């Protein structure tokens, strides 16, 4: 279903996906990465924080910039469904 965030880079050093929201989601949600560099995979959310390194409780800002863990290697302009 939806277009829940827009990748826009990924930190091979801690494994953190920066993606910027496109609709409502949040810890617990179970999603869906896809795109032309990477085999898609699921992941649960877990922790997410803000572009400051704070934790945030949801994404339900547009455009917000957010981070969280991810399982496997991102690349910009993947997308995350849920």
């Amino acid at each position: 279903r939806e277009f829940a965030g827009l990748v826009l880079g990924y930190d091979p050093e801690t494994g953190i996906a920066t993606v910027q929201q496109r609709n409502h989601f949040r810890p617990g949600d179970e999603v869906e990465f896809f795109g032309p560099e990477i085999e898609n995979f699921t992941q649960v959310i877990e922790k997410i924080w803000d572009e400051d390194g704070n934790e945030l409780d949801a994404a339900r800002h547009p455009l917000q910039i957010v981070k969280f863990k991810v399982k496997r290697p991102l690349f910009p302009y993947n997308m995350m469904r849920k």
